């Protein structure tokens, strides 16, 4: 049965409060991330081996930095160029090559599930709320340093307040070196999380937006048409959050199209949305087994009792809490509220 009385933090399950760094666009990009990669370099060392095996383990016939590596001129170009400097840039502070940053950014996506939800109060009101967990390769695989890994990663888990001078242009949730994101809000107009979706990663390999969205889109609208249309590498699941009453939708997308748009719909019972990694039409598999209690706890809270706390009470009932759960985050658009908390499962606690 679902937790309750777990707002504000406190106990086991709670790891800390996330720290936060404030990254000034108005410095040149090969500067911006220099003092958040202070003394993080070993960490980031180890979360970049850690892909390379996986990725390696997964695909035995080739070595994966190797056509990075032998292909990474190419991916220079590639890239807008802002983020080849950003990039440059922490490669310089963390000494690791820029191959393996690069990798890391490319990546980084393939080795994340969470839990993302919407729902609207009767105050008509947003809350978005997400669990990320990370070690899981494409949804199932891990290996027998998947949890050491993760331990590892949590220090490097941060909340980032993107500014032109001392104006707030938009805040997320990312990690250390990671110059991306896949959770971040422009106070006032909405709020993205980004769910990996498996179906893809071939493709990425072949071929070898969250940010621009977050720090160019002037409206919940301008988002919605990018996001729904826009072409992305791999396919995946925007759960994208408004500030007006009603503004909330679930984008299941492929690479070059969205086979589904999904909206809240309060006045006709739909006051809440949960999205895993799999396609919410289709009926969940014996390993997705988190949308489900997600789902029968908020029905339990009612719309009557949404808030921050009975939210955290969901995030915090397992299996949505589980061992590789990074952190829990809160947001609410219209107040401008961000909240991030690193997570702990004690024993028993099933793995994800
Ligand atoms: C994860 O496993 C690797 C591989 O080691 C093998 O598998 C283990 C389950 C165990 O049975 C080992 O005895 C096996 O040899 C571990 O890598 C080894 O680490 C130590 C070094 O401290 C040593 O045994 C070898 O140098 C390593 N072997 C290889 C092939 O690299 C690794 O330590 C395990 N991780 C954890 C967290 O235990
Ligand atoms: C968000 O928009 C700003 C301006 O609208 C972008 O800044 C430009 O980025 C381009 C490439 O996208 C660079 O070549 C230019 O140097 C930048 N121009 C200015 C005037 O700063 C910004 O890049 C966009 N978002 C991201 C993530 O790059």
């Amino acid at each position: 049965d679902c937790r309750k009385s777990t707002y504000p933090p406190s106990g086991p399950t709670y790891r800390g409060p996330v720290p936060w760094y404030t990254i000034n666009l108005d410095l040149p990009p090969y500067k911006r991330w220099h003092e958040l990669m202070v003394d993080k370099a070993p960490a980031l060392k180890v979360i970049v081996n850690y892909l390379k095996n996986m990725i390696n383990a997964f695909e035995p016939s080739g070595k994966i930095v190797q056509l990075v590596d032998q292909k990474l001129p190419g991916l220079l170009g590639s890239f807008p160029g802002p983020f080849e400097e950003e990039m440059k840039g922490i490669a310089a502070v963390t000494e690791i090559p820029l191959g393996e940053i690069i990798l890391f950014n490319i990546f980084y996506e393939f080795f994340t599930i969470a839990t993302s939800i919407i729902t609207e109060d009767k105050e008509g009101h947003l809350l978005h709320a997400r669990n990320m967990d990370f070690g899981v390769f494409l949804g199932w695989n891990v290996n027998n340093n998947t949890w050491v890994v993760t331990e590892e990663l949590k220090p490097l888990t941060v909340n980032l307040d993107f500014q032109r001078n001392s104006k707030t242009v938009f805040k997320a949730a990312g990690f250390a070196g990671y110059v991306g994101m896949l959770t971040g809000f422009k106070p006032g107009l909405f709020s993205l999380t980004l769910n990996e979706r498996f179906s893809g990663f071939m493709g990425v390999i072949e071929w070898i937006i969250i940010r621009s969205v977050l720090e160019n889109s002037t409206s919940y609208e301008e988002a919605k048409t990018i996001l729904t249309k826009s072409k992305i590498l791999a396919p995946a699941y925007f759960i994208l959050g408004g500030s007006k009453s009603g503004e909330g939708c679930v984008i299941t997308r492929d690479r070059v199209q969205s086979l589904d748009i999904y909206e809240l719909d309060p006045k006709q019972g739909i006051w809440y949305v949960v999205q895993t990694n799999y396609d919410r039409w289709k009926n969940p598999f014996f390993l997705d087994n988190r949308r489900t209690p997600a789902k029968m706890c908020l029905n339990r809270t009612t719309q009557e009792n949404i808030s921050f706390a009975t939210m955290y009470d969901v995030l915090s009932t397992k299996p949505v809490l589980n061992k590789l759960t990074v952190y829990t985050a809160l947001i609410d658009v219209t107040k401008g509220q961000f909240e991030t908390y690193l997570r702990d499962c004690p024993d028993p606690c099933i793995g994800w």
